[PDB]
């Protein structure tokens, strides 16, 4: 009595199947280990990943529907199931955690203020969360000196991550008191064999340090990258030699 | 008898336009100063411009040009009258000269060979003629590599222009001998008024240093931009201050 079809690029299964998703709560958080580079027994924090697990059982990466939710414009309505679950599973336990924010929600002036709202009402959290923004979708200077304000006001830290091609900015960081900078995997990635991408790591590591931002390298799969990452300084690291996304412990 | 009409934005007239200009030998050589940070009486070199005197005997810049030459594919024919008439023209002085190569020009190896077949002719110049490619342009790493190697080879230099956006690639510059890089004006302007601008500029200076790799600020208009290029350790600098472009002497 019970089919199923497969779901493809079908733009109405995508909307009906998301459309419930959100509705339902059927999202779970996954995580995956940040880890110092100098010492990897050493955690720095979990980064919180979106899993959609959906009704056949299956478990959907935040790579593959976030284009969709982009599409309906329903990323703000993800950030704020995610945000709030992320908040409540906090109170089992002492770990840190990175959670990301979309530019959806940070544009949206109403939906950007349900998020402080929400953060006002867990105070208590605020040293253990960090809100994170891809590079891709990083909102003008005074929105991001606005929102950086505001989260360091209520206890809560703001970092960027897949940062490297905006390193012009480099500069309009220094007084935004970031907790640190995700480096794109790209710029690290093969490093112990690829020894010209050494250079521009080195100046993104120096020129963060003068203003005080860690840097921590994304997307880590190897041993090789693990070990030039640590020589050449930068605080943490994270990626797929540390294990792969799994659900708490 | 003899009427006009304005050639705005018509493929038509261009095309007449500049195959016209091509065949006959109508465009001259403008030039722009490029100076020491230091001490801007010290010339390094002359920046060649194209300038297209029409025959209603009004001068278009190459920024006005360059795109349609583009679109109808005669790119690699203006460079080969750009070239031969300044290895002409430098017969009459003792200065050095830089002039733009396009990748139409690169990317065909028949041309790039008859570039090659040029400078093999005049090889008595090379030590007074640096080629420059924009970032826009740049060819893959291989071919960037060749070409230098054969540039060194004919005793000529080779540079690249409007950098800033690939900083990535720094490091994959440090074998190719550059004579030196030019810097993108909007990396520097206002730089007085707009200090978060430093901290790149201080990167790229500090990062192209430990390649020997001399640092020219494009696009200065200000005395201002100019002191700060000059305090940050910059070698050259070029722009409307020194003059706007005219023919030569
Ligand atoms: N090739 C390679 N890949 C690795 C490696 N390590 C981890 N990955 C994958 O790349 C992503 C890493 O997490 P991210 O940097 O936070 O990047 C995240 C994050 O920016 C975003 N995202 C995830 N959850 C949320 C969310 O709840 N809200 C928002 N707005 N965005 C989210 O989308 C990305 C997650 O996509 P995912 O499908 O979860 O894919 C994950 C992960 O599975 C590695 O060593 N090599
Ligand atoms: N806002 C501002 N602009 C300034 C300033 N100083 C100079 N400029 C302008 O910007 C361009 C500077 O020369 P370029 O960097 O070599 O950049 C060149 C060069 O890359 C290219 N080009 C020029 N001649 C040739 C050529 O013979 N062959 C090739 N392939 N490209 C050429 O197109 C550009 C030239 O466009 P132009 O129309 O000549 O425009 C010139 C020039 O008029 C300044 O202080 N402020």
């Amino acid at each position: 009595q019970s089919l199923v079809a497969d779901v493809g690029d079908d733009h109405h299964a995508w909307h009906r199947l998301l459309d419930q998703a959100l509705n339902q709560r059927r999202f779970e958080l996954f995580f995956q280990p940040v880890v110092a580079a100098q010492d990897t027994q050493l955690v720095l924090h979990y980064k919180v990943l979106s899993r959609l697990l959906d009704e056949q059982g299956q478990t959907i990466p935040a790579g593959r529907f976030l284009p969709w939710l982009e599409r309906f414009g329903w990323t703000a309505r993800l950030d704020r199931l995610m945000l709030e679950r992320v908040l409540e599973q906090m109170a089992g336990h002492e770990e840190s955690l990175a959670l990301n924010l979309s530019s959806a929600t940070l544009a949206d002036p109403q939906a950007l203020n349900k998020v402080f709202e929400i953060l006002r009402a867990h105070s208590n959290l605020g040293a253990r969360l960090t809100l994170e923004i891809g590079e891709e979708q990083l909102p003008e200077q005074a929105v991001l000196e606005q929102l950086t304000r505001r989260l360091r006001e209520l206890g809560f830290s703001l970092s960027l991550q897949r940062f490297g091609g905006r390193f012009s900015m480099i500069g309009n960081l220094a007084r935004l008191g970031l907790a640190y900078l995700k480096i794109d995997g790209s710029y690290i990635r093969a490093i112990d064999q690829e020894s010209d991408k050494r250079l521009f790591i080195e100046a993104i590591q120096r020129a963060a340090h003068s203003i005080d931002l860690p840097l921590i390298a994304e997307r880590v799969e190897t041993e090789g990258e693990l070990s030039v990452i640590r020589e050449m300084g930068l605080y943490g690291v994270q990626g797929q030699l540390f294990g792969e996304p799994k659900p708490w412990g």
